[PDB]
């Protein structure tokens, strides 16, 4: 390269001389303080780690493309979803509870975080492999996630703490049922479905509004593992899912999902018999059928896992024109929480990293800070200005809002006609599951209750009978026999647990 | 508590009102920006994680006591090792390569980081479950650890990268042999030995010097698992070792280790036939026998894992009077590197956290910074001063140094009479291992080479024949038969690996 | 101290040996990497600085006591304001625009940040030396502060940018008038008044509500400097105010302020002819007279400026029972913004530093993070729990809220009968100022406009005529004569400005 | 721009809608939590500040070009200094003690930090406007800088602390003399000289070594201000120097400096009668005359002060082939300290910001970390490797080293024949200063001693008599008369100082 090159450089671009021996006073002497190559390489190594995501620490992903193949222009003006549009994507899959090195095949919810690099900005649909969640208000979220993680003294996960939380927060029943059924253990990420979970607002060119749910249906089908199979794989290959996805794309096999929405007319959101703003509820497909939008294909692996996946920063706040949030309190908390976490996790200029930059021109009133890579030159730092540096100043009602009225309060959402904590769970167990799925469910739930502190077990029996009397008695019988599956990722009991 | 109490507070000590519902405009309305309890709890949750240790992310520990029961005052003036002395301790055990959530029973070196809370400061003996290491100069360390972690694109561990490094750095043979033998898989932390590895300097009251090795011999014996057993446990219980230690102490069973040293007279350090400043070498016990010092007992579990173990910050630089470092280049790099990592990992006042504070009075010229909990009031910020605020000013040769002479260089340490890369490895395989250990070793090493890229396998066969011709041919035969154990924690081959 | 002591320690508590010479290979040789005392002291020094506050970087303060001497129990249940109560306080004074080293006597608003260490938590009244502000919605705040700071290319403050902002945001007129009058330059912090500015909610024991303004009237009177005097002092003594306060307390001279409130009945807040939720408005004392509460006395200097003042973290969100926020949008933004800034500026455990800790027992659902000094042991990390670890769960309307109704919008607050941008400014200039104050005001404002870009000057003449036709013509005449005072802290014109 | 554009974007590139009003529930209602544009802009604003440099917080600079016009190839192989070479530069000027907002015209040393963007990396000559410094060992540096900053309780600078340090560290006399003479107050940065201060190693193509000093002589001459003039300007224009430089370049007036070196033959470094490795010493130009190299011209202002100047990160460790460090202990400490400070101040990827990137290809073994903008793709993370990813492995003595021999010690450098603390100071006062400069010096030093605590004043009189008996008696006489200049930036005495 240069006349004095040595095969590598220091950080300033000068030849490094050696990547293999330190600078010493003679062969036998001490290292000197001015071994700058030693200092720079150690100091960098010491700063390679960044805080893991909380939650969803363990994951990986791939790039691809979304292709619109239907006409949903009547429901939305969003450029990404206009007829024929092809958009570059990035999808990160994850578990929830486990940390950075934790086995992929623990029983858990999976994340399904999808970015669309649109002509009007980055559009993030940060979903999960379930249409619902455990909770309906974000004040409970911190407590739920901590219940799912480790005991403060011993540092062990503990099914007693999990069940103490779940039983004391019966809104959790719908999603815990789903978690304990077949789908708590996907065989691969390619073989699970993806959902937005929340209701979102779609707005058309004329300003008319619909409430929407998103459903990504795998073209590879839904395939799951048993508890015993997942536990075996956890030991043999802690990165089974990560490996599977990367190898599949490497071999040219491009996993696909079809996107469908449900669309509720604006005024019907207030009157529907289940609350669409309640994240523990599904919306009947009889009442609001799925409408096809198009197809997602993953076709390109990362070249750098840390820069393109670990550093990726997805947010529900990354909406685009034609798509808004909704009165779902959980979604409203998420609009604050992700960007906040990322400022700490990654840094103040997280959105200037390549994977997080939009394709379109950014013109944003934010300046300075640590690691300001793409500065604004002499552009105006204030508005209005007499300098030819533009700004935004639309007044009046926004196109992606709604109405509200009341006193400031902290209380449960009002029940719709058919809202409760246990009904939809009960449908799932009685009507959706097969006989064999029911059998397996009883083995799972009894297994998850083994060794749990008796007072909490008794509350869990009442909880499962409220879902369904027959399943609940079956679970209780099996737990009183000291039977049931080992659950990958967690256990109860013993002198280091509750 | 207070007249207006509600059961919990915000950060300012005021009643929090609700830990369970957010502040909304009516039951059905949006959350308001001024839900300060929601913001404070989310913002804290978002900042709970700190970067994991690199390396040694996965670990746990316990408090105890060291009791001196012999007289080694002739070799050292250190208060902690004077006859009869009892000192409070903290011991953190760990693996090396795996991240925060990784299974405890992966094949790996274990850490054995021991702090003594002495009357003359915190004395840290930051050791491992092996007397040696893979390398003899710290410029190689960053490269070794990265070889032990994940592929940059796919994020998978890869035995090809591990073996490419090891074969290209034959100084690694002694420790890789130890790693691939019985002791790469302890059954429990209670059932492994601990070692300082490095030579350290001991200095007596009269100033006379000895070079010392530390050996902690478990009173519970050395007990190991097979590859197959460890892989099974990795799936069933990723925190097997953590759990075992906590439960054992909880039950009143106090694990013990006896400390012995070897003591080389100062002048003999320069002449000994193996280089004691070379971390890939053991010192013959025939030449320098073990001398008993005393007994370590662990007897108290943490009450808070994160504050007392995760935040603990051990450093080889934490010497005390009577104990010094040595010309071992690896130890000299460690004296810089740990404190540096901790400033980033934990913060600038890491040593003001309770677990890291000394028992004795600190009088240190450092001030301000983020999170300055224990400030110095109006004390002098400079020296000398006319203010009655003391400082240190000893001139001349230090009591814990040595001599050096030469030109500034980057080169291998000079060989002693019997120094090489393969000899001591060869002794271990031929003379220390039993027949059955040899058999198992061949299954381990062949297993670890399965699927490794052929060019690297061929180099590995030469490497193992250099250790011992018979073991090397046995390994090569078994690898060419496509046989050998699955190794917990790693594999090779396939479209997502080298 | 210890047998081997040397006069100071390293961070681990061991003797440091020397604070005055580095560890070298002979007298003439290089410093060795393992000079750990050198590394620790440099690495700490390198991390002493933390980001300065934005805004209000330049300031200082003192501790004292608040004594209630009247009965305002009818308006509030807050313990701190109940008859007879004596409460420890801390008060930090500041400028706004200038950075850490900037002269105290620049023309500017002053901060008046008062903490009360109450029995029901820390109560922060974070005010200023003015009853109003420049703006009525916090989206404008970032832009205003940047207009008040430096040009992006040259790094100079610039009166053109200041006036471009002010003229394009005519809501600023009331406060700019106050800024350009006598009170923009206090002689000392002891000789200025303090105000809450915002309307706050007070709530009595029976739940009845009043809207309140706070007024701290100096017992030392209101004394100001001329522009020329302040500029002279800026050169001679950049820390004039800091010095004055510390010396005055050191000499035993305890500066005092009397607290008065105005109290508007709840329902009258909606109907009053000026909007009390509009921070650019004062409330007539004829309509709502001042009601005495008690007396503030400062009587104790800090022993450590950095730990007790620089690290202090005040927030309007630090309310206590009996005191709430209000529909003032500016206050509502501040409830989020201060705690957020402090997490970055100081750290995640900012509220565990001594100066920021409450006197009463904290029971808060937040755990872990960097620098966790006061950990929660084995306490429950979730709610509800079966572990005896309490939490809060009040449901329904809060005691310190109010009502709202409408669609989501971005628009100006609705005008009350007498709301406008220029009226109250006009009263101040015409009716409150003396003849001599008017004269000085014209010299100040003309001075501040000297060298400002002509197009912006013309807008400023219209702006000042809208305040008052006579003052505006006088200013314009003087600016067209190229006359007026030099303003401490800023200028316009030239090749490095707009 | 886009169909739905509004004049600005959020961080994701989507239209922001309004930079001027917040999202509220009706005109009169509260702001909602999901005003993401409000949150993003406030959260960014709150993170714009980064820690100021310690020391040298206050400064500015400009870009330019260096042109070699002589032949010094016989002394160095460095590409930047080969005949005819033209190289892009960046120069930052600064004071030392004052913080970010402090007046430019305080009495102080000035920094002269020059980067050359060479074909073999960034070459940083981080100098000052003086050929010497206050100290000769870096363990004293932290203490000196803190002595120059603020009292721990009151936060005031204090000449008593300054003089207590200086008198107790008489090595300081040479540089304090220079500081208190004419050159402590440059009129402009354009009108001062620049120096490397330290001895550096130059190495030619054949490996032959010389010790070198760098001297940048202003073509605008050396022009200074009186104390009274500088104090006046401090009040009137705190950014006088910053403004001057920017306006001068804006007007097309390109300030220039001629570079000269002194060159000492390698073996003569050990024998010279003054120690060239002692930073408190100058080298006689009679013994080693100046040799011209070329000319520095500044010709381009920054477009963004924060990105190009505030974030610039200069280090003496940024040497290039042909230029090395030296046995000067102060320089050896600086090789560690700057890069360390920058990791905290700016971040782990400070050297990836544009202003800090080299022009040539970087091939450096460092990966991951926060804000990794320019990732290494799938390149090898270790060495040696079988992957075609190069590394460095030169063995033996380095081309830019030297010899050493001795025991590890902490002691003063050995004196050369003519080394002492006061001699060179004495020459400066007696022989270099004019009569009128001597007069002014007496007024400066007496002024700086006014109000200083008597015990420290008495030590200062002995100190100045040791420099020169006549100057010392003159200073003492004037101080006992209570006379002398006000010093811009500092004073003594009173109840808030020592
Ligand atoms: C929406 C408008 C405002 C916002 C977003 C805002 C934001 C901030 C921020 C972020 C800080 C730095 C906090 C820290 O780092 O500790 C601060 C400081 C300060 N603010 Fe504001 N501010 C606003 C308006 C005001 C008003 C109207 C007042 C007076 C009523 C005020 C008084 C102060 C004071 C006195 C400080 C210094 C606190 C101290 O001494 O530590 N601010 N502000
Ligand atoms: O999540
Ligand atoms: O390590
Ligand atoms: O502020
Ligand atoms: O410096």
């Amino acid at each position: 390269t240069t006349p004095h090159a040595t095969g590598s450089t220091r950080q300033n671009g000068a030849p490094a001389v050696s990547d293999r021996q330190s600078l010493t006073v003679g062969s036998e002497g001490p290292i000197v303080l001015h071994d700058t190559h030693l200092l720079e390489t150690h100091q960098h190594f010491n700063r390679m780690n960044i805080p893991e995501r909380r939650p969803h620490a363990k994951g990986s992903g791939a790039f691809g493309e979304f292709e619109v193949t239907e006409d949903v222009s009547k429901y939305t003006k969003a450029l990404v979803f206009q007829p024929g549009t092809k958009t570059e994507t990035l999808l990160r899959f994850s578990t929830v509870a486990g940390e950075l090195g934790s086995p992929d095949t623990w029983r858990d919810v999976r994340g399904f975080a999808l970015r669309f690099y649109t002509e009007e900005g980055n559009y993030d649909l940060v979903g999960n492999n379930t249409p619902i969640f455990f909770l309906r208000d974000p004040m409970k979220f911190t407590h739920f996630i901590r219940s799912q993680k480790r005991l403060p003294d011993s540092g062990l996960r503990d099914a007693t703490m999990q069940w103490d939380f779940w039983t004391n927060n019966p809104e959790s029943a719908h999603q815990v049922t789903y978690l304990m059924g077949p789908r708590g253990l996907p065989r691969t990420w390619r073989e699970m479905n993806g959902y937005g979970s929340h209701t979102y607002l779609w707005v058309n060119a004329q300003g008319e509004k619909h409430w929407v749910k998103y459903h990504f249906i795998s073209q590879q089908g839904v395939h799951n593992l048993s508890n015993d199979e997942a536990t075996k794989i956890a030991g043999e290959n802690a990165d089974f899912h990560r490996q599977d996805l990367f190898e599949s794309i490497a071999k040219g096999d491009h996993p696909k999902w079809d996107l469908y929405i449900q669309a509720i007319p604006y005024e019907e959101g207030k009157t529907y018999r289940f609350n669409p703003f309640d994240l523990t509820k599904t919306i009947s497909q009889k009442d609001y059928p799925r409408i096809k939008v198009g197809t997602l294909t993953l076709n390109r692996n990362p070249e750098n896992h840390f820069a393109q996946i670990e550093s990726a920063a997805f947010s529900p706040s990354n909406t685009v024109p034609g798509i808004g949030l909704s009165p779902d309190r959980m979604l409203l908390g998420r609009a604050f929480a992700y960007h906040d976490a990322q400022l700490y996790r990654v840094g103040a200029h997280v959105n200037q990293l390549p994977v997080n930059r939009p394709k379109n021109a950014v013109h944003n009133y934010a300046f300075e800070g640590q690691m300001w890579y793409d500065h604004t030159g002499d552009r105006s730092t204030y508005v209005p200005n007499s300098n030819g540096d533009s700004w935004s100043d639309e007044t009046g009602p926004v196109d992606d809002g709604w109405e509200a009225d009341g006193t400031l309060t902290r209380e449960a959402q009002a029940l719709r006609a058919d809202d409760d904590d246990f009904g939809q769970a009960g449908t799932l167990v009685r009507e959706v599951f097969s006989d064999q799925e029911r059998d397996d469910f009883v083995e799972t739930v009894a297994g998850a209750l083994k060794g749990v502190r008796q007072d909490v077990q008794a509350r869990a029996f009442e909880y499962w009978k409220n879902v369904d009397a027959t399943i609940g008695q079956r679970i209780e019988d099996e737990v009183k026999r000291h039977e049931g599956d080992g659950i990958p990722g967690v256990e109860a009991g013993g002198e280091a647990r509750i």
